[PDB]
């Protein structure tokens, strides 16, 4: 019975950065980071299935997207049962969606011919099902679109220095950025999950370095939150 | 209220052949076959010609062992779960026969493919958690009440595989069948296969020797089933 909100955007736009700005001096706010740490070592509930994916996508992209998405829905679900339901005015923020996996990233790869048509049918059969009983409660109350041009994104992918993702072309980020605008701005993107069409969208321009200029966005979120 | 019973055995032992003799036998009896149909042609799940993932897994197992086993298990979990909600729930002595359980998927077919090196370490690591957590979530509904093992020599299975005519599996070596036979015997007969799900060790099994052609001489066996069920 908490306000579940997704912090969405591109590769190193600054999601995890703002997620940690929000984790701070907000007792009624706790964040759920995408398991990009647990995708790096694949062990018992290591091996790098993200690097394997980035390396031979026309091979591991499917195995990966499946593990990636499962790890999300596992962590997301588990967070609420525990944590702090008792607090009076709670908000739980999710680094990425279960939807962004299927509709922006896994779709992207399929189109980029990394996912065999039959790999795509399976992924979808799987996803449309995982989010029925497990992603039942786990439904969204709002999405925060951290907008950043693919241009800055690329500099900030290096600025990070994550080696698996250093061989990323602007053209890739560019093709992602378009799936984003199509989903969260223009809203031309059509999903199987029909409630998602109506839910709110706070667009924030994170092109301008917000590391020590966070105080404005946080006001604009506190606003967006009063709404829901 | 619904008794759940697994019909287990090696490839082409006579699971469906046996399960259809019992489906006819009573009104309070119903079967849940394995979705080999949706594996042969992978479709978009529509209600009011897709690839063959089983053929893919066969011709190049290095590549489709994991992909198939995941789909295979999902489709099973999906199908089974569906049967319980069906209209036959209100009856006196209603049983359910399942063509293979979610345990044979992992502990026989998936594990062997990992032993045969077709599926890599991290491919295996992923499978297991997935199968664990997924199965554990909403687990109570699917617990078996008993298992029926249809015992046939790997050579009988090779004959029945040929008797069937499944193009894709017409290349299955004796050794493959021989390997799977050992994993069934280990689990369902010698009862030495340790599985994560602990309830299993306490479920009653009924082993039958389908080495002789039962399409005709089924009378003896059924009566055994009937009495095995009276003791559940
Ligand atoms: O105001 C900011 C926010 C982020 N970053 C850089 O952006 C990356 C962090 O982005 P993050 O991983 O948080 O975003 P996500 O990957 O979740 O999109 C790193 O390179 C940071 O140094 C930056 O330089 N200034
Ligand atoms: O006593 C028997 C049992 C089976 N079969 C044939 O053997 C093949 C494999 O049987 P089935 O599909 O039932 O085996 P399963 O794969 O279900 O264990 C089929 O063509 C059956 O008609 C047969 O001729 N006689
Ligand atoms: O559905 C997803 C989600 C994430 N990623 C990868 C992209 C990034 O390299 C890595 C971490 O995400 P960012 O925080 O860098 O966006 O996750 C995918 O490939 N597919
Ligand atoms: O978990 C499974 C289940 C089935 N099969 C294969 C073996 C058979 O060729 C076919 C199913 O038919 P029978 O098991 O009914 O023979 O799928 C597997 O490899 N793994
Ligand atoms: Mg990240
Ligand atoms: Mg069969």
């Amino acid at each position: 019975r908490i306000k579940k909100i997704s912090i969405e955007g591109n590769i190193a736009a600054g999601k995890s950065t703002f997620v940690n700005i929000l984790k701070q001096l907000s007792e009624d706010w706790e964040v759920v980071p995408e398991p990009v740490a647990r995708w790096s070592n694949v062990q018992s509930t290591g091996g790098n299935v993200l690097q394997m994916m980035y390396e031979k996508p026309e091979r591991w992209s499917f195995t990966f997207q499946t593990y990636a998405c499962l790890s999300r829905i596992r962590a997301q679900l588990a967070s609420l049962n525990g944590k702090l339901k008792d607090a009076e005015k709670p908000v739980l923020f999710f680094e990425r969606s279960v939807y962004s996996d299927r509709y922006i990233f896994a779709s992207n790869l399929y189109e980029s011919e990394c996912m065999n048509e039959t790999e795509w049918t399976i992924y979808q059969d799987w996803h449309d099902w995982m989010n029925n009983q497990f992603g039942q409660s786990l439904e969204l109350d709002g999405i925060i679109y951290l907008q950043a041009t693919p241009e800055t994104c690329l500099h900030r992918i290096y600025l990070r220095g994550r080696n698996e993702e250093q061989g990323i072309p602007l053209e890739y980020l560019e093709k992602l950025h378009y799936k984003h605008e199509s989903w969260l701005l223009h809203r031309t993107l059509k999903t199987n999950f029909d409630y998602l069409q109506e839910v709110p969208i706070l667009t924030l321009d994170v092109n301008e370095d917000f590391k020590d200029k966070y105080e404005s966005l946080v006001e604009k979120v506190k606003e967006f939150l009063s709404t829901l």
